[PDB]
């Protein structure tokens, strides 16, 4: 591989630690010594993507390919930054940044009620940081494909970041037995058509997600009954504590004509304007 000096960080300052995902591409808990060369003493908890033993060729292509995507890019708050790479005399290593409490879904789950706690202006907060990542996402021209709660991040200071927006079986479960078809827009898995609205409408099933503090979308429903009911142009119902407003905002995201839906500018105006008047009790 080519080095590019910018990013380039040498293997000896890049102490490895646990997996933190699988897939067979995975992901490992890390410490990089001096990430920026202007602070060379400090160590930075991180996140490395490498290649699992019996990769392909076009699996590191696609790896790389995402590396250049994240250059590509930019530096963004709610988005998972690239941070560093290890291209030289060894593995592929791609440094990202770490989130310490992980994925949304288990974050929200994590602190639902008994049966630490998070406020409705916590909620809602949660909603905007992900609107103003897709935000910036959109106006790079990135269109993310898969966006859910599983792929937002969660930092040590509860900052959302966006993952896996630089990368079919319909009927493929996720780690934990969820199929992904449950967050696709009509056009996208009917017509196989991905826009920046699709986005939006898998936007509006993340905002169901975060009002339901992680709740799975259409429990026991099958993939043809999916179809089923998208045809019938069926909606999810309104979530428990949950205002009119925001179940508007879904069903928004979730108009049937793509353009009708509301660009993540305009989410992110008014997510702006309802924080602000949400109450933190
Ligand atoms: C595939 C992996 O990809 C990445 C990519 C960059 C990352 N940066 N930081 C992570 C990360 C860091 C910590 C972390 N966890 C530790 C805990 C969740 C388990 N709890 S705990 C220790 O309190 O029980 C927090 N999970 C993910 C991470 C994961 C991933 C995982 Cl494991 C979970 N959900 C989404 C994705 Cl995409």
């Amino acid at each position: 591989l080519p080095e590019d000096p910018r990013w380039e960080l040498p293997r000896d300052r890049l102490v490895l630690g646990k997996p933190l995902g699988e897939g067979a591409g995975q992901v490992v808990l890390a410490e990089a010594i001096g990430l920026d060369k202007d602070k060379p003493n400090r160590v930075t908890k991180v996140a490395v993507k490498m290649l699992k033993s019996d990769a392909t060729e076009k699996d590191l292509s696609d790896l790389i390919s995402e590396m250049e995507m994240m250059k590509m890019i930019g530096k963004h708050k709610n988005i998972i930054n690239l941070l560093g790479a290890c291209t030289q005399d060894g593995p592929l290593y791609v440094i990202v940044e770490y989130a310490s409490k992980g994925n949304l879904r288990e974050y929200l789950q994590a602190r639902r009620p008994p049966g630490e706690q998070l406020s409705s202006k916590d909620l809602v907060s949660c909603a905007y940081q992900v609107a103003r990542g897709m935000e910036y996402l959109a106006s790079k021209k990135c269109i993310h494909r898969d966006l859910a709660a599983r792929n937002v991040l969660v930092t040590e200071d509860n900052v959302m970041k966006i993952a896996d927006f630089g990368l079919i079986d319909y009927y493929k479960k996720t780690t934990n037995g969820r199929l992904p078809v449950k967050w696709m827009a009509p056009e996208a898995l009917f017509d196989r058509i991905y826009t920046h609205q699709s986005d939006v409408w898998s936007f509006g099933v993340l905002l169901w997600e975060i009002f339901t503090l992680g709740g799975s979308p259409y429990p026991g429903v099958p993939v043809e009954e999916l179809f089923k009911l998208l045809k019938e142009g069926h909606r999810m119902d309104k979530p428990s504590n949950c205002t009119n407003e925001l179940y508007m905002m879904m069903r928004d995201c979730w108009h049937a004509v793509p353009s009708q839906r509301p660009t993540f500018k305009q989410l992110v105006e008014d997510l702006d304007r309802i924080v602000a008047l949400t109450s933190n009790q």
